[PDB]
Protein backbone atom coordinates (compact mmCIF):
# COMPACT_ATOMS: atom_id res chain seq x y z
CA UNK A 1 0.00 0.00 0.00
CA UNK A 2 1.59 3.07 -1.27
CA UNK A 3 -0.50 4.84 1.85
CA UNK A 4 2.19 2.73 3.99
CA UNK A 5 4.93 4.20 2.23
CA UNK A 6 3.98 7.55 2.06
CA UNK A 7 2.89 7.15 5.79
CA UNK A 8 6.14 5.80 6.94
CA UNK A 9 8.20 8.99 4.98
CA UNK A 10 6.35 11.60 7.11
CA UNK A 11 6.64 9.64 10.32
CA UNK A 12 10.33 9.23 9.86
CA UNK A 13 10.48 13.10 8.51
CA UNK A 14 8.81 14.00 11.50
CA UNK A 15 11.03 12.24 13.82
CA UNK A 16 14.15 13.85 11.57
CA UNK A 17 13.23 17.59 12.64
CA UNK A 18 12.02 16.72 16.45
CA UNK A 19 15.74 15.14 16.51
CA UNK A 20 18.12 17.30 14.75
CA UNK A 21 18.14 20.79 15.66
CA UNK A 22 20.00 21.82 12.20
CA UNK A 23 17.96 21.04 9.36
CA UNK A 24 19.12 21.40 5.58
CA UNK A 25 16.16 23.97 5.16
CA UNK A 26 18.13 25.96 8.11
CA UNK A 27 21.82 25.55 7.17
CA UNK A 28 21.10 26.09 3.53
CA UNK A 29 19.30 29.43 4.34
CA UNK A 30 21.95 30.74 6.06
CA UNK A 31 24.82 29.12 3.75
CA UNK A 32 25.04 29.99 0.54
CA UNK A 33 21.20 31.17 0.69
CA UNK A 34 20.15 34.47 1.89
CA UNK A 35 18.40 34.93 4.64
CA UNK A 36 19.76 38.87 5.91
CA UNK A 37 18.49 38.70 9.61
CA UNK A 38 21.66 36.97 11.72
CA UNK A 39 24.62 36.48 9.89
CA UNK A 40 26.86 33.57 11.12
CA UNK A 41 30.55 34.41 12.55
CA UNK A 42 33.00 33.71 10.10
CA UNK A 43 36.12 31.86 10.77
CA UNK A 44 39.33 32.04 8.26
CA UNK A 45 42.28 32.39 9.85
CA UNK A 46 44.08 31.83 12.78
CA UNK A 47 42.50 35.43 14.42
CA UNK A 48 38.82 34.87 13.54
CA UNK A 49 39.24 31.42 15.55
CA UNK A 50 40.87 32.88 18.33
CA UNK A 51 38.95 36.35 18.58
CA UNK A 52 35.75 33.94 17.65
CA UNK A 53 35.76 31.18 20.79
CA UNK A 54 35.32 33.35 23.89
CA UNK A 55 33.23 35.23 21.70
CA UNK A 56 30.88 32.37 20.19
CA UNK A 57 29.31 29.61 22.38
CA UNK A 58 31.56 26.67 22.11
CA UNK A 59 31.89 23.86 24.69
CA UNK A 60 35.67 22.71 25.40
CA UNK A 61 38.29 25.29 26.16
CA UNK A 62 38.56 29.37 25.95
CA UNK A 63 40.57 31.02 23.53
CA UNK A 64 44.55 31.02 24.07
CA UNK A 65 47.10 30.55 22.03
CA UNK A 66 50.66 31.34 23.01
CA UNK A 67 52.45 27.91 23.86
CA UNK A 68 49.22 26.40 25.15
CA UNK A 69 48.26 23.48 23.07
CA UNK A 70 47.81 23.73 19.70
CA UNK A 71 44.58 25.51 17.44
CA UNK A 72 44.25 22.44 15.05
CA UNK A 73 44.19 19.93 18.34
CA UNK A 74 41.45 22.34 19.67
CA UNK A 75 39.31 22.28 16.65
CA UNK A 76 39.42 18.21 16.06
CA UNK A 77 38.78 17.63 19.43
CA UNK A 78 35.79 19.82 19.12
CA UNK A 79 34.44 18.19 16.14
CA UNK A 80 34.58 14.88 18.52
CA UNK A 81 32.43 16.63 21.17
CA UNK A 82 29.95 17.44 18.56
CA UNK A 83 29.83 13.95 16.93
CA UNK A 84 29.41 12.70 20.12
CA UNK A 85 26.33 14.76 20.41
CA UNK A 86 25.29 13.59 17.14
CA UNK A 87 25.30 9.96 18.00
CA UNK A 88 22.62 10.69 20.79
CA UNK A 89 20.59 12.48 18.65
CA UNK A 90 21.13 9.66 15.60
CA UNK A 91 20.22 7.30 18.56
CA UNK A 92 17.31 8.58 19.06
CA UNK A 93 16.26 8.89 15.67
CA UNK A 94 16.87 5.18 14.95
CA UNK A 95 14.43 4.51 18.04
CA UNK A 96 11.61 5.84 16.30
CA UNK A 97 12.49 3.77 12.99
CA UNK A 98 9.42 1.34 13.26
CA UNK A 99 10.16 -2.53 14.50
CA UNK A 100 13.97 -0.77 15.40
CA UNK A 101 13.38 -1.37 18.84
CA UNK A 102 11.77 -4.82 18.55
CA UNK A 103 15.00 -5.88 17.26
CA UNK A 104 17.42 -7.94 19.89
CA UNK A 105 19.08 -5.21 21.62
CA UNK A 106 22.70 -6.49 20.70
CA UNK A 107 21.81 -5.74 16.81
CA UNK A 108 20.84 -2.20 18.04
CA UNK A 109 23.72 -1.17 19.60
CA UNK A 110 25.63 -3.01 16.36
CA UNK A 111 23.51 -1.36 13.80
CA UNK A 112 24.08 2.21 15.65
CA UNK A 113 28.38 1.68 16.33
CA UNK A 114 28.49 1.13 12.82
CA UNK A 115 26.15 3.39 10.67
CA UNK A 116 26.63 6.35 13.31
CA UNK A 117 29.75 7.40 11.22
CA UNK A 118 28.04 7.06 8.21
CA UNK A 119 24.91 9.12 8.72
CA UNK A 120 27.07 11.68 10.63
CA UNK A 121 28.61 12.59 6.94
CA UNK A 122 25.39 12.01 5.14
CA UNK A 123 24.34 15.24 7.40
CA UNK A 124 27.26 17.08 7.58
CA UNK A 125 27.30 17.56 3.80
CA UNK A 126 23.64 19.67 5.17
CA UNK A 127 25.83 21.91 6.49
CA UNK A 128 28.17 22.29 4.13
CA UNK A 129 29.38 23.85 0.92
CA UNK A 130 32.52 24.24 -1.65
CA UNK A 131 33.78 27.05 1.05
CA UNK A 132 33.14 25.88 4.20
CA UNK A 133 30.65 24.06 6.81
CA UNK A 134 28.35 25.75 9.32
CA UNK A 135 29.84 25.68 12.87
CA UNK A 136 28.30 25.58 16.41
CA UNK A 137 24.58 25.18 16.00
CA UNK A 138 25.22 27.33 12.58
CA UNK A 139 26.47 30.71 14.80
CA UNK A 140 29.63 30.20 12.97
CA UNK A 141 30.94 29.20 9.83
CA UNK A 142 34.59 27.64 9.39
CA UNK A 143 35.93 28.06 5.90
CA UNK A 144 37.27 25.20 3.98
CA UNK A 145 40.32 27.38 3.46
CA UNK A 146 41.31 27.43 7.43
CA UNK A 147 40.66 24.11 7.46
CA UNK A 148 43.32 23.07 4.93
CA UNK A 149 46.17 25.65 6.78
CA UNK A 150 45.78 23.33 9.73
CA UNK A 151 48.73 21.12 11.00
CA UNK A 152 49.56 18.31 8.59
CA UNK A 153 47.57 15.58 10.13
CA UNK A 154 44.35 18.00 10.73
CA UNK A 155 44.70 19.44 7.64
CA UNK A 156 43.17 16.39 5.32
CA UNK A 157 40.78 15.48 7.51
CA UNK A 158 37.89 17.42 6.05
CA UNK A 159 38.80 17.38 2.36
CA UNK A 160 37.24 14.11 1.89
CA UNK A 161 34.04 15.18 3.51
CA UNK A 162 34.16 18.48 1.05
CA UNK A 163 34.42 16.65 -1.93
CA UNK A 164 32.07 14.18 -1.01
CA UNK A 165 29.56 16.97 0.46
CA UNK A 166 29.67 18.98 -2.98
CA UNK A 167 28.95 15.89 -4.82
CA UNK A 168 26.29 14.87 -2.67
CA UNK A 169 24.55 17.84 -2.63
CA UNK A 170 24.02 17.86 -5.85
CA UNK A 171 21.74 15.39 -5.68
CA UNK A 172 19.53 18.14 -4.14
CA UNK A 173 18.07 16.37 -1.47
CA UNK A 174 16.00 17.78 1.20
CA UNK A 175 15.45 16.29 4.36
CA UNK A 176 12.22 14.65 3.49
CA UNK A 177 14.18 12.32 1.53
CA UNK A 178 17.60 12.64 4.12
CA UNK A 179 15.49 11.59 6.55
CA UNK A 180 14.18 7.83 4.52
CA UNK A 181 17.96 7.59 3.65
CA UNK A 182 19.13 8.04 6.80
CA UNK A 183 17.09 5.18 8.31
CA UNK A 184 17.89 3.17 5.42
CA UNK A 185 21.42 3.55 6.26
CA UNK A 186 21.20 2.48 10.20
CA UNK A 187 19.25 -0.73 9.13
CA UNK A 188 22.03 -2.22 6.74
CA UNK A 189 22.31 -6.02 7.35
CA UNK A 190 25.82 -6.18 6.46
CA UNK A 191 26.58 -4.81 9.50
CA UNK A 192 29.69 -7.16 11.29
CA UNK A 193 28.32 -9.15 14.48
CA UNK A 194 24.45 -9.23 13.56
CA UNK A 195 22.80 -12.07 15.50
CA UNK A 196 19.27 -11.67 13.42
CA UNK A 197 20.01 -10.26 9.87
CA UNK A 198 16.01 -11.14 8.87
CA UNK A 199 14.36 -8.36 10.86
CA UNK A 200 16.65 -6.08 10.20
CA UNK A 201 16.51 -6.51 6.82
CA UNK A 202 12.96 -6.33 6.08
CA UNK A 203 12.77 -3.03 7.75
CA UNK A 204 15.15 -1.90 5.42
CA UNK A 205 13.77 -3.39 2.33
CA UNK A 206 10.45 -1.37 3.88
CA UNK A 207 12.24 1.70 4.07
CA UNK A 208 13.78 1.35 0.76
CA UNK A 209 10.57 1.01 -0.79
CA UNK A 210 9.57 4.04 0.78
CA UNK A 211 12.98 6.20 -0.28
CA UNK A 212 11.99 5.02 -3.97
CA UNK A 213 8.32 6.44 -3.82
CA UNK A 214 9.34 9.71 -1.95
CA UNK A 215 11.76 10.31 -4.31
CA UNK A 216 10.01 9.69 -7.32
CA UNK A 217 7.17 12.35 -6.23
CA UNK A 218 9.46 14.36 -4.61
CA UNK A 219 12.03 14.80 -7.80
CA UNK A 220 9.21 13.70 -10.67
CA UNK A 221 12.10 15.22 -12.89
CA UNK A 222 15.17 13.61 -11.24
CA UNK A 223 15.76 10.73 -12.72
CA UNK A 224 17.01 7.62 -11.81
CA UNK A 225 18.00 9.55 -8.63
CA UNK A 226 16.65 6.53 -6.50
CA UNK A 227 20.11 4.66 -8.11
CA UNK A 228 22.14 7.24 -7.29
CA UNK A 229 21.52 8.01 -3.76
CA UNK A 230 22.33 4.40 -3.22
CA UNK A 231 25.31 4.44 -4.92
CA UNK A 232 26.73 7.48 -2.85
CA UNK A 233 26.90 4.93 0.00
CA UNK A 234 29.78 3.72 -1.42
CA UNK A 235 31.43 6.89 -0.98
CA UNK A 236 30.04 7.03 2.70
CA UNK A 237 31.52 4.09 3.38
CA UNK A 238 34.89 4.83 1.94
CA UNK A 239 34.52 8.72 3.58
CA UNK A 240 34.09 6.61 7.17
CA UNK A 241 36.89 4.24 6.32
CA UNK A 242 39.44 6.95 5.38
CA UNK A 243 38.76 8.22 8.50
CA UNK A 244 39.71 5.63 10.77
CA UNK A 245 42.51 5.60 9.04
CA UNK A 246 43.63 9.49 9.24
CA UNK A 247 42.31 8.32 13.19
CA UNK A 248 45.87 6.43 13.83
CA UNK A 249 48.11 8.28 12.33
CA UNK A 250 46.32 11.04 15.07
CA UNK A 251 46.78 8.47 17.54
CA UNK A 252 50.35 8.78 16.98
CA UNK A 253 50.82 12.20 17.64
CA UNK A 254 49.11 12.70 20.89
CA UNK A 255 48.70 9.96 23.97
CA UNK A 256 50.28 9.86 27.24
CA UNK A 257 49.03 12.43 29.68
CA UNK A 258 47.43 11.69 33.31
CA UNK A 259 44.71 14.52 32.70
CA UNK A 260 42.68 12.93 29.72
CA UNK A 261 41.84 9.43 31.42
CA UNK A 262 38.18 10.74 32.12
CA UNK A 263 37.96 13.08 28.92
CA UNK A 264 39.36 10.26 26.57
CA UNK A 265 37.19 8.42 28.04
CA UNK A 266 33.98 9.92 26.89
CA UNK A 267 35.03 9.30 23.27
CA UNK A 268 35.76 5.68 22.24
CA UNK A 269 35.48 5.45 18.98
CA UNK A 270 32.65 6.93 17.68
CA UNK B 1 9.14 2.91 -23.14
CA UNK B 2 9.91 0.10 -22.19
CA UNK B 3 9.89 -1.19 -25.32
CA UNK B 4 13.48 0.88 -25.88
CA UNK B 5 14.83 -0.80 -22.29
CA UNK B 6 13.71 -4.13 -22.96
CA UNK B 7 15.77 -3.81 -26.49
CA UNK B 8 18.32 -2.41 -24.51
CA UNK B 9 18.15 -5.29 -22.42
CA UNK B 10 18.61 -8.00 -25.24
CA UNK B 11 20.88 -6.03 -27.14
CA UNK B 12 23.52 -5.70 -23.68
CA UNK B 13 22.38 -9.91 -22.83
CA UNK B 14 23.58 -10.16 -26.73
CA UNK B 15 27.00 -9.05 -26.55
CA UNK B 16 27.61 -10.39 -23.23
CA UNK B 17 27.18 -13.79 -24.88
CA UNK B 18 29.06 -12.70 -27.43
CA UNK B 19 32.22 -11.71 -25.09
CA UNK B 20 32.00 -14.01 -22.58
CA UNK B 21 33.07 -17.64 -23.33
CA UNK B 22 32.28 -18.98 -19.35
CA UNK B 23 28.51 -17.59 -18.38
CA UNK B 24 27.27 -18.37 -15.20
CA UNK B 25 24.70 -20.73 -16.65
CA UNK B 26 27.49 -23.06 -17.98
CA UNK B 27 28.98 -22.52 -14.80
CA UNK B 28 26.36 -23.49 -12.89
CA UNK B 29 25.83 -26.72 -15.25
CA UNK B 30 29.18 -26.87 -14.13
CA UNK B 31 29.13 -26.83 -10.22
CA UNK B 32 25.92 -28.30 -9.95
CA UNK B 33 27.40 -32.13 -10.29
CA UNK B 34 24.69 -33.53 -12.38
CA UNK B 35 25.11 -32.68 -16.03
CA UNK B 36 28.11 -35.00 -16.31
CA UNK B 37 28.50 -34.33 -20.08
CA UNK B 38 31.70 -32.88 -18.47
CA UNK B 39 32.85 -32.61 -15.19
CA UNK B 40 35.49 -30.87 -13.21
CA UNK B 41 38.81 -32.08 -12.25
CA UNK B 42 39.23 -31.13 -8.75
CA UNK B 43 42.00 -29.66 -6.98
CA UNK B 44 42.16 -29.39 -3.18
CA UNK B 45 46.05 -30.27 -2.54
CA UNK B 46 49.53 -30.56 -4.13
CA UNK B 47 48.59 -34.08 -5.27
CA UNK B 48 45.98 -32.72 -7.34
CA UNK B 49 47.58 -29.85 -8.41
CA UNK B 50 50.47 -32.12 -10.00
CA UNK B 51 47.35 -34.26 -12.06
CA UNK B 52 46.19 -30.53 -12.94
CA UNK B 53 48.56 -30.30 -16.18
CA UNK B 54 47.28 -34.00 -16.65
CA UNK B 55 43.75 -33.48 -17.72
CA UNK B 56 43.74 -29.53 -18.53
CA UNK B 57 45.29 -27.37 -21.09
CA UNK B 58 48.45 -26.09 -19.29
CA UNK B 59 51.53 -25.11 -20.59
CA UNK B 60 53.40 -24.89 -16.81
CA UNK B 61 55.44 -27.04 -14.92
CA UNK B 62 53.62 -30.10 -14.17
CA UNK B 63 56.21 -32.06 -11.22
CA UNK B 64 57.31 -30.31 -8.03
CA UNK B 65 57.25 -26.60 -8.17
CA UNK B 66 59.79 -26.08 -5.00
CA UNK B 67 62.94 -25.55 -7.11
CA UNK B 68 61.12 -23.43 -9.64
CA UNK B 69 58.43 -21.25 -8.84
CA UNK B 70 56.43 -22.87 -5.96
CA UNK B 71 52.89 -23.63 -6.00
CA UNK B 72 51.93 -20.13 -5.06
CA UNK B 73 53.55 -18.64 -7.93
CA UNK B 74 52.29 -21.04 -10.08
CA UNK B 75 48.52 -20.98 -9.60
CA UNK B 76 49.19 -16.77 -9.45
CA UNK B 77 50.87 -15.94 -12.39
CA UNK B 78 48.23 -18.34 -14.07
CA UNK B 79 45.13 -15.97 -12.64
CA UNK B 80 46.97 -12.95 -14.11
CA UNK B 81 46.81 -14.41 -17.38
CA UNK B 82 42.90 -14.38 -16.72
CA UNK B 83 43.12 -10.92 -15.83
CA UNK B 84 44.49 -9.65 -19.18
CA UNK B 85 41.87 -12.43 -20.51
CA UNK B 86 38.96 -10.88 -18.58
CA UNK B 87 39.95 -7.16 -19.63
CA UNK B 88 40.35 -7.79 -23.05
CA UNK B 89 36.92 -9.25 -23.05
CA UNK B 90 35.15 -6.78 -20.96
CA UNK B 91 37.44 -4.53 -22.91
CA UNK B 92 35.09 -5.92 -26.08
CA UNK B 93 32.20 -6.32 -24.00
CA UNK B 94 32.33 -2.42 -23.25
CA UNK B 95 32.58 -1.14 -26.51
CA UNK B 96 29.27 -3.18 -27.40
CA UNK B 97 27.16 -0.16 -24.62
CA UNK B 98 25.30 1.84 -26.65
CA UNK B 99 27.23 4.87 -26.64
CA UNK B 100 30.43 4.27 -24.51
CA UNK B 101 32.49 4.12 -27.78
CA UNK B 102 31.11 8.07 -28.86
CA UNK B 103 32.85 9.09 -25.02
CA UNK B 104 35.97 11.09 -24.97
CA UNK B 105 38.49 8.73 -25.70
CA UNK B 106 39.58 9.68 -22.38
CA UNK B 107 36.62 9.09 -20.65
CA UNK B 108 36.83 5.43 -22.31
CA UNK B 109 40.02 4.40 -20.96
CA UNK B 110 39.21 5.57 -17.21
CA UNK B 111 35.87 3.97 -17.53
CA UNK B 112 37.82 0.54 -18.66
CA UNK B 113 40.66 1.64 -15.36
CA UNK B 114 38.59 1.81 -12.60
CA UNK B 115 35.41 -0.61 -13.88
CA UNK B 116 37.95 -3.65 -14.72
CA UNK B 117 38.21 -5.31 -11.32
CA UNK B 118 34.75 -4.60 -9.90
CA UNK B 119 33.51 -6.29 -12.97
CA UNK B 120 35.86 -9.05 -12.87
CA UNK B 121 35.36 -9.93 -9.19
CA UNK B 122 31.60 -10.07 -10.24
CA UNK B 123 31.84 -12.16 -12.73
CA UNK B 124 34.26 -14.27 -10.87
CA UNK B 125 31.54 -15.08 -8.38
CA UNK B 126 29.47 -17.09 -11.21
CA UNK B 127 32.38 -19.53 -11.07
CA UNK B 128 32.33 -19.77 -7.61
CA UNK B 129 30.56 -21.64 -4.65
CA UNK B 130 31.08 -22.28 -0.72
CA UNK B 131 33.88 -24.82 -1.33
CA UNK B 132 35.95 -23.75 -4.70
CA UNK B 133 36.00 -21.83 -7.86
CA UNK B 134 36.01 -23.15 -11.44
CA UNK B 135 39.48 -22.22 -13.15
CA UNK B 136 40.45 -23.22 -16.87
CA UNK B 137 37.09 -22.33 -18.97
CA UNK B 138 35.17 -24.65 -16.69
CA UNK B 139 37.56 -27.64 -16.65
CA UNK B 140 38.88 -27.47 -13.33
CA UNK B 141 37.30 -26.30 -9.80
CA UNK B 142 39.98 -25.45 -7.29
CA UNK B 143 39.15 -25.34 -3.60
CA UNK B 144 38.82 -22.86 -1.66
CA UNK B 145 40.59 -24.36 1.26
CA UNK B 146 43.81 -25.08 -0.88
CA UNK B 147 43.34 -21.76 -1.85
CA UNK B 148 43.49 -20.16 2.22
CA UNK B 149 46.46 -22.46 2.89
CA UNK B 150 48.95 -21.06 0.33
CA UNK B 151 51.83 -19.42 1.42
CA UNK B 152 51.87 -16.20 4.04
CA UNK B 153 50.82 -13.24 1.46
CA UNK B 154 49.50 -15.75 -1.64
CA UNK B 155 47.23 -17.41 1.19
CA UNK B 156 44.61 -14.71 1.52
CA UNK B 157 44.05 -12.88 -2.05
CA UNK B 158 40.90 -15.39 -2.78
CA UNK B 159 39.04 -15.01 0.67
CA UNK B 160 37.72 -12.11 0.29
CA UNK B 161 36.49 -13.06 -3.32
CA UNK B 162 35.10 -16.26 -1.92
CA UNK B 163 32.87 -14.65 0.93
CA UNK B 164 31.62 -11.27 -1.37
CA UNK B 165 30.79 -14.27 -3.97
CA UNK B 166 28.67 -16.41 -1.10
CA UNK B 167 26.34 -13.50 -0.39
CA UNK B 168 26.03 -11.88 -4.06
CA UNK B 169 25.03 -15.23 -5.68
CA UNK B 170 22.64 -15.28 -3.07
CA UNK B 171 21.23 -12.36 -5.17
CA UNK B 172 20.61 -15.95 -7.21
CA UNK B 173 21.01 -13.41 -10.40
CA UNK B 174 21.57 -14.86 -13.90
CA UNK B 175 23.80 -13.98 -17.51
CA UNK B 176 21.12 -11.19 -18.74
CA UNK B 177 21.10 -9.27 -15.31
CA UNK B 178 24.79 -9.45 -14.76
CA UNK B 179 24.67 -7.75 -18.59
CA UNK B 180 23.06 -4.87 -17.37
CA UNK B 181 24.87 -4.51 -14.16
CA UNK B 182 28.28 -4.84 -15.98
CA UNK B 183 27.51 -2.29 -18.51
CA UNK B 184 25.99 -0.07 -15.20
CA UNK B 185 29.61 -0.52 -13.43
CA UNK B 186 31.42 0.47 -16.40
CA UNK B 187 29.68 3.80 -17.31
CA UNK B 188 30.23 5.22 -13.62
CA UNK B 189 31.17 8.78 -13.69
CA UNK B 190 32.46 9.08 -10.18
CA UNK B 191 35.57 7.93 -11.49
CA UNK B 192 38.40 9.80 -10.72
CA UNK B 193 39.82 11.72 -13.90
CA UNK B 194 36.79 11.61 -16.00
CA UNK B 195 36.42 14.88 -18.43
CA UNK B 196 32.73 15.09 -19.39
CA UNK B 197 30.81 13.45 -16.90
CA UNK B 198 27.04 14.05 -17.90
CA UNK B 199 27.43 12.15 -21.04
CA UNK B 200 28.70 9.27 -19.08
CA UNK B 201 25.84 9.78 -16.52
CA UNK B 202 23.46 10.13 -18.99
CA UNK B 203 24.10 6.64 -20.78
CA UNK B 204 24.37 4.90 -16.87
CA UNK B 205 20.96 6.86 -16.63
CA UNK B 206 19.67 4.38 -19.39
CA UNK B 207 21.73 1.76 -18.11
CA UNK B 208 19.87 1.80 -15.08
CA UNK B 209 16.60 2.01 -16.10
CA UNK B 210 17.25 -0.78 -18.13
CA UNK B 211 18.46 -2.94 -14.83
CA UNK B 212 15.38 -1.74 -13.25
CA UNK B 213 12.97 -3.16 -15.44
CA UNK B 214 14.84 -6.26 -15.93
CA UNK B 215 15.17 -7.26 -12.42
CA UNK B 216 11.14 -6.50 -11.90
CA UNK B 217 10.42 -8.69 -14.96
CA UNK B 218 12.79 -11.50 -14.39
CA UNK B 219 12.59 -11.35 -10.53
CA UNK B 220 9.03 -10.33 -9.65
CA UNK B 221 9.01 -11.78 -6.27
CA UNK B 222 12.56 -10.63 -5.14
CA UNK B 223 11.70 -7.52 -3.26
CA UNK B 224 14.44 -4.77 -3.64
CA UNK B 225 16.66 -6.81 -5.47
CA UNK B 226 17.67 -3.40 -7.65
CA UNK B 227 18.95 -1.93 -4.24
CA UNK B 228 20.35 -4.59 -2.87
CA UNK B 229 22.08 -5.15 -5.83
CA UNK B 230 23.18 -1.37 -6.33
CA UNK B 231 24.53 -1.64 -3.02
CA UNK B 232 26.75 -4.69 -3.89
CA UNK B 233 29.12 -1.98 -6.13
CA UNK B 234 30.33 -0.97 -2.71
CA UNK B 235 31.32 -4.61 -1.55
CA UNK B 236 32.96 -4.57 -4.66
CA UNK B 237 35.09 -1.42 -4.17
CA UNK B 238 36.22 -2.35 -1.09
CA UNK B 239 37.57 -5.33 -2.33
CA UNK B 240 39.61 -3.71 -5.06
CA UNK B 241 41.64 -2.07 -2.50
CA UNK B 242 42.12 -4.82 -0.33
CA UNK B 243 43.68 -6.34 -3.47
CA UNK B 244 45.77 -3.45 -4.41
CA UNK B 245 47.29 -3.93 -0.57
CA UNK B 246 47.87 -7.24 -1.09
CA UNK B 247 49.82 -6.58 -4.33
CA UNK B 248 51.88 -4.33 -3.02
CA UNK B 249 52.77 -6.05 -0.60
CA UNK B 250 53.75 -8.89 -2.89
CA UNK B 251 55.87 -6.51 -5.26
CA UNK B 252 57.91 -6.27 -2.28
CA UNK B 253 57.91 -9.70 -0.81
CA UNK B 254 58.77 -11.62 -4.12
CA UNK B 255 60.97 -8.83 -5.91
CA UNK B 256 60.68 -11.89 -8.40
CA UNK B 257 57.12 -11.45 -8.77
CA UNK B 258 56.12 -9.81 -12.74
CA UNK B 259 52.93 -8.04 -12.70
CA UNK B 260 51.90 -7.83 -16.20
CA UNK B 261 51.49 -4.81 -18.54
CA UNK B 262 48.12 -4.31 -19.30
CA UNK B 263 47.44 -5.06 -15.25
CA UNK B 264 50.11 -2.19 -14.15
CA UNK B 265 48.49 -0.19 -15.95
CA UNK B 266 45.07 -0.36 -14.87
CA UNK B 267 46.55 -0.54 -11.53
CA UNK B 268 47.97 2.61 -9.56
CA UNK B 269 48.27 4.08 -5.77
CA UNK B 270 45.65 6.17 -3.69
C1 LIG C 1 50.45 -12.63 -9.60
C2 LIG C 1 49.94 -11.56 -8.63
C3 LIG C 1 48.45 -11.28 -8.84
C4 LIG C 1 48.03 -10.51 -9.91
C5 LIG C 1 46.67 -10.23 -10.08
C6 LIG C 1 45.74 -10.73 -9.18
O1 LIG C 1 44.41 -10.45 -9.31
C7 LIG C 1 44.02 -10.21 -10.67
C8 LIG C 1 42.51 -10.41 -10.82
C9 LIG C 1 42.08 -11.84 -10.46
C10 LIG C 1 42.15 -12.29 -9.15
C11 LIG C 1 41.73 -13.57 -8.83
C12 LIG C 1 41.23 -14.41 -9.82
C13 LIG C 1 41.16 -13.97 -11.13
C14 LIG C 1 41.59 -12.68 -11.46
C15 LIG C 1 44.30 -8.74 -11.00
O2 LIG C 1 44.69 -8.00 -10.07
O3 LIG C 1 44.11 -8.36 -12.17
C16 LIG C 1 46.16 -11.52 -8.11
C17 LIG C 1 47.51 -11.79 -7.94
Amino acid sequence: ESADLRALAKHLYDSYIKSFPLTKAKARAILTGKTTDKSPFVIYDMNSLMMGEDKIKFKHITPLQEQSKEVAIRIFQGCQFRSVEAVQEITEYAKSIPGFVNLDLNDQVTLLKYGVHEIIYTMLASLMNKDGVLISEGQGFMTREFLKSLRKPFGDFMEPKFEFAVKFNALELDDSDLAIFIAVIILSGDRPGLLNVKPIEDIQDNLLQALELQLKLNHPESSQLFAKLLQKMTDLRQIVTEHVQLLQVIKKTETDMSLHPLLQEIYKDL
